[PDB]
């Protein structure tokens, strides 16, 4: 429906992969790049 | 599981969100928006 919920998604199961993987700093950087993103859906849906 | 459960209990809180911003009810809608955004990110940590 959101194409940003689906970018959040997106990057969520990469974080899943780099987790799987044992790949940290993937992981913490991927990491801020959500939560950025997840702020820019809250403000586009509040 | 499915998350259902989380998705529903979200859009019930969104429900209510409407139902302040429709009275022009700020703080109620700001304050119900914070849980909302909890929940969200939950949501989102679930996803496959």
């Amino acid at each position: 429906g959101s194409p940003l919920a689906q970018q959040i998604k997106n990057i969520h199961s990469f974080i899943h992969q780099a987790k799987a993987a044992g790949r940290m700093d993937e992981v913490r950087t991927l990491q801020e790049n959500l939560h950025q993103l997840m702020h820019e859906y809250f403000q586009q849906s509040d």
